[PDB]
């Protein structure tokens, strides 16, 4: 099933960085990782969670589809992509929390906790408030966990509407060519140490899918590229992009 | 309601061609194009009726999701790209005519013919052969009717199942990345000899989506990469992509 490549370890160490990269091919049902134990070590899942965020506020209809409009409410937070209108697309994209807290707000730690554990997401503890429990809450997730969670997600396995899996797929769009498609999301953990910075998702193929799940310290936000920087340069090692 | 520019003219004289573009601001309900006639001139779809005829194949359960495999059936032609096995989404990406021929046979003549009446698809005739009328039988389309087409697609308000057109719009994402998401399909006419190249799609933004058709005289396959770069600057010229 797992195998250990400690040669990731060079695309790590050459950028004065630390962390794991989980790769999972689904053809062949093997998984790769240059850290079994930081691979099955839980954290924060930070933005991350937006991804089972969308799809209970989707399948709960706290969000009718990806163009509602929910609109700035007028404070102006530090960073600038926030301070606007936004859609479950951009919303995403820009990982605009706000928008997010008001949706988990609406769902309610009652149902939230039953969806997490239907989804059967990390530790599926949402303890601490409803609108901040993924940022510096109870609720834990690993690498390793992500994948399973994704693997579910591709599939239209998770426990509600396809629509709502769809539609979350579709907002998860971050890169596409004639060589690939990257549905993918960040997430940076910075309320409790250490500081760690999320990237997951998978990457399609002509005929296979690659998912990923990507964690590493982080200890400003002058490297969040690094997650994607690293990530890419591990699949173009394994020739799974040009 | 519709504008001309014959500024862009000068990005077809530019590569020695001739050819229309029509985009459609929705926020703005506005329309442009540098050639009003031939924005209303029909031509043959060509491959731009695998928009269609995957939507249709898709309600009437010819082709169960986009994961269903069609074998290659060992007949070499001459797209090399065509000679494996395909998917709705790898069919879509190389216009492999022969899964869409053996889509329009199972789907057959009473059923095609009523679901591009119901689809007001051009002029809805689809005289000649079942499985090849889109390439050299009576259907037509203008620039303009597939806008008019493309738009009741993003909005989910065509004759078939939601479900149906959200899968066919993730079968059409040809191009993504932080700046705007593409989703097109190109189109070669070659039988009948106005023999023409199409672009048929919309560009998403944050705040917008732009609907955009185009077809060019396209006397040889070599001139292809025209159709996207023409197309490309006149979305730079507008500004709509940087
Ligand atoms: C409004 C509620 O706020 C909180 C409430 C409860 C706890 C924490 C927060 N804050 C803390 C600050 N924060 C933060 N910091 C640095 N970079 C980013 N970024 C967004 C995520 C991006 C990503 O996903 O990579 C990276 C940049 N976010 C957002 C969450
Ligand atoms: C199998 C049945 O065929 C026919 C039956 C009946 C009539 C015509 C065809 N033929 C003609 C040859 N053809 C063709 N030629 C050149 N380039 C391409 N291409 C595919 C479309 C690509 C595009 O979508 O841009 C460009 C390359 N296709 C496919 C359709
Ligand atoms: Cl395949
Ligand atoms: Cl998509």
């Amino acid at each position: 099933m797992w195998q250990e490549n400690k040669s990731w370890n060079a695309h790590f160490t050459e950028h004065k960085s630390q962390g794991v990269v989980v790769l999972w091919n689904e053809n062949k049902q093997q998984g790769f990782t240059n850290n079994l134990k930081r691979a099955n070590q839980a954290f924060l899942p930070a933005s991350t969670f937006k991804i089972p965020n969308s799809l209970i506020a989707l399948d709960l209809g706290v969000v009718k589809d990806e163009h509602q409009v929910f609109k700035w409410d007028g404070q102006t937070r530090d960073i600038a992509t926030w301070n606007r209108d936004h859609n479950l697309i951009t919303a995403m994209k820009y990982s605009v929390v706000p928008v997010y807290q008001e949706f988990a707000r609406q769902i309610g730690e009652a149902r939230m906790s039953k969806m997490l554990h239907a989804f059967d997401y990390g530790n599926e503890d949402i303890s601490g408030n409803v609108d901040s429990f993924w940022l510096d809450g109870g609720i834990r997730i690993s690498a390793t966990e992500q994948i399973s969670f994704l693997r579910k997600l591709y599939h239209n396995k998770l426990h509600v509407s396809e629509r709502s899996q769809r539609i979350v797929k579709q907002a998860m769009l971050t890169e596409a060519n004639g060589d690939y498609i990257i549905r993918a999301k960040t997430g940076y953990s910075t309320r409790i140490e250490p500081k760690i910075g999320w990237w997951v998702g998978w990457v399609e193929l002509d005929d296979n899918v690659w998912f990923f799940a990507m964690n590493m310290d982080m200890p400003t936000s002058d490297g969040l590229g690094l997650r994607q920087a690293i990530t890419k340069e591990v699949l173009k090692q394994e020739k799974i992009i040009p």
